[PDB]
């Protein structure tokens, strides 16, 4: 419950990783 | 309550989708 | 406790609102 | 377990301002 | 950005009438 | 944006056929 | 990416004054 | 994308060598 949300929100904390690193992908495109 | 913020965490993990489809619109424009 | 959680995933489906139209001010640049 | 996701939400409600910042890096390029 | 690229190639889209126009000046001392 | 740019760079490439051809206009006059 | 673009789009407004000098070079030729 | 735009200004800066050396023809029948 708790912990396999915990784990939902490890997600998000990857998902904001490939946010930054595909924003910096167009960046260095531009 | 636990259950119904698991299926929230559901709409971020299809948000953390639509980020990653609607940079590749982007990054496919440049 | 929860609701005050389940009323911060209300911000960030915002967040996920200002994501998608503030993408939409770049692609419309672009 | 409810404060210590609370205070991921803290580090979700940064990420959702280096977004905004870092979309912002963009629309200023473009 | 952009507009202010798009807005050089409106010059020289001006070089391209002035091009034409100082050529039709030596076409016409011949 | 991008496209309706890159096509002023169609038109561009148009001047520089007619640079090239109304050259020929001249050189042909000599 | 884009202001090294624009700074190309610099030198081509150079050659639309080496058009210019090197066309009022026949002209004065003729 | 940009690329493909940076490299169609390639063609361009060959265009005006061409502009040159094609006036160069004239400046040398005259």
């Amino acid at each position: 419950r708790m912990k396999x949300i915990e784990d939902k929100l490890x997600e998000i904390x990857s998902k904001x990783y490939h946010x930054e690193n595909e924003l910096a992908r167009i960046k260095k495109l531009l």
